[PDB]
């Protein structure tokens, strides 16, 4: 049947679109291909920890797997499971593995809530159209405020034995002259020192994070999504996949829609007709239903530039072997809380996050996610044949974010006279991980593919909003840029257009 405005996802952008056409008044539809997380599984828990991952892991696997970093130790807890409609996807690419989220919320429920604005004159740098002023001085606060970001208490910080590894490599990195910066979050930290006293319920210092955290973090459904079914004008639809979208004969949208059940059984195909329609399926979900329009013939006023322009932030991964007198700790919180910024915006510019190992053992390793400036570029091509979005990406284009983070950690190896580790990522004696990605960026990129408040070129009413609109690199975590920038875009589109 016909509503009026059709949201595609429940992420960042798609959750900020929703909640303001609710408050505008208008009746909006989200379709979401996940599930709805809020029911109790075989363990009395939503969702499951990394130490006992079931099928609730993963998006139609047969097998669980160690999170990045994690294989030496986690390995032995993995198992076979049946294919279901669990919470993280692993994507893979031929030279690129991508890792999101399926469910309300998108990558709200599986993401470490670093909750980050980019630094100004990077903004700047990547987004020479947009009006800065407007995005500092209304939009990131706007953003910052709705999801619920806070603040850890530097005191509990210095104290608490869930942080060990945090500080261990704060002065790590002292020593090579480096400095760190507390990184706010949506989990809150509140919540967190009750867990530690004993007091509530534990998820972050539960190991809980990458498959969803039964306490503590806010999620978008907790957020943004709650807003929006609270205006009385939004309804979500789950495990409803779309997958074409053509414009009738009138100007509206038309959609084929899937309907499964948690099994990946085919219960209907629905079609669906709006006036306005937003994508929000997130970089790679869009930029696949956008490159099927164009090349299946379907949307065939869409521009060159839609599949262009994909980065993976710079997403490196690495990890530093600890001397026998700086032990890491055994218990560690999963929600990272510190940051190594090196970025200046010079082509050795990091922003490096300082990762837990989940572990629940001494390992004196030191993980870290690197976030690079790389200027390299994807470009997501439709295959026919299989009737998927193909990334065009390969190895030695990640060489330039390799040479900048080994250049980063090489000088706090020297500073301390330790070495990396060669043996976390599998079986190649491998310092730096180098095909994958948390932070896909880019595909439908603004002022390129669309206009500069995301309107897709080439069609009215047609909105993209959001990580497919970053050009490939933000240069510290992205959904707070996601979330603001869509914040910007909407309030334009329902004061000009709706
Ligand atoms: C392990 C991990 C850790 C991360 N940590 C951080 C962090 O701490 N901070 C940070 O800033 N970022 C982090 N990220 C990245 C962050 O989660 C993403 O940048 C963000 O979620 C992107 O938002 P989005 O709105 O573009 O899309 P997404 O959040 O990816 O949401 C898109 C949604 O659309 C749905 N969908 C897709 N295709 C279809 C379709 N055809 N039909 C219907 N529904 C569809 C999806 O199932 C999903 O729910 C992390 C990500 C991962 C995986």
């Amino acid at each position: 049947g016909y509503v009026p405005a059709v949201v595609i996802g429940t992420g960042y952008g798609a959750a900020v679109s929703a909640l303001r056409l609710g408050e505008a008044g208008v009746q909006t539809l989200m379709l979401e291909m996940g599930q709805l997380w809020n029911q109790p599984g075989p363990d009395g828990n939503i969702f499951c920890g990394m130490l006992n991952p079931d099928k609730r892991s993963s998006w139609f696997k047969n097998r669980t797997e160690a999170p990045l970093g994690s294989f030496l130790w986690l390995d032995v807890v993995n198992r076979n499971i049946d294919p279901y409609a669990g919470v993280l996807d692993r994507v893979n690419y031929d030279q690129m593995s991508v890792y999101v989220g399926r469910g309300v919320g998108g990558g709200s429920l599986v993401n470490g809530g670093m909750a980050v604005e980019p630094k100004r004159s990077y903004f700047e740098e990547i987004l020479p159209r947009v009006d800065s002023s407007e995005m500092y001085d209304r939009y990131f606060p706007r953003a910052n405020s709705m999801l619920r970001v806070n603040h850890i208490d530097t005191k509990w910080f210095e104290d608490t034995e869930w942080y060990k590894f945090a500080r261990v490599s704060r002065e790590q990195a002292g020593k090579a002259g480096l400095g760190t910066v507390f990184v706010p979050n949506v989990y809150d930290f509140g919540y967190m020192q009750r867990e530690a006293a004993g007091e509530v319920p534990k998820s972050a210092l539960a190991t809980e994070v990458i498959y969803g955290n039964n306490h503590g973090k806010q999620s978008l459904d907790k957020t943004y999504l709650a807003a929006a079914l609270g205006t009385g004008k939004v309804t979500i639809q789950t495990l409803h996949q779309v997958k074409t979208i053509r414009q009738t004969k009138d100007g509206g949208y038309a959609l084929t829609v899937e309907q499964k059940d948690t099994d990946g059984k085919l219960l209907a195909t629905k079609e669906i007709s709006c006036r306005y329609l937003f994508l929000g399926a997130g970089s790679l979900g869009s930029t696949e239903l956008l490159v099927r329009a164009r090349d299946t013939g379907t949307l065939p006023n869409l521009n060159s530039e839609v599949g262009a322009g994909w980065g993976p932030n710079g997403n490196i991964m690495t990890a530093r072997a600890n001397h026998m007198w700086n032990p890491t700790g055994a218990h560690q919180s999963s929600i990272p809380a510190l940051g190594i910024d090196a970025w200046d915006n010079s082509d050795s510019s990091v922003f490096a996050e300082i990762a837990p190992m989940p572990a629940g053992l001494e390992t004196w390793v030191s993980l870290y996610l690197a976030i690079t400036k790389n200027p390299q570029r994807g470009t997501f091509v439709y295959d026919a044949a299989t009737d998927r979005a193909k990334l065009n990406w390969t190895r030695d284009q990640n060489a330039p974010a390799v040479n900048a983070a080994k250049a980063l950690f090489d000088r706090i190896n020297k500073a301390n006279g330790t070495i990396y580790r060669y043996d976390l990522f599998g079986t190649q004696l491998k310092a730096f991980a180098d095909d994958f990605c948390y932070h896909p960026l880019g595909g439908c990129v603004l002022g390129k593919a669309t206009d500069d408040y995301g309107r897709v070129a080439g069609y009215k009413n047609l909105y993209v909003t959001d990580g497919s609109l970053i050009p490939g690199s933000v240069g510290v975590n992205p959904f707070v840029t996601i979330t603001a920038l869509a914040e910007r875009n909407v309030e334009r589109i329902i004061k000009q257009d709706v």
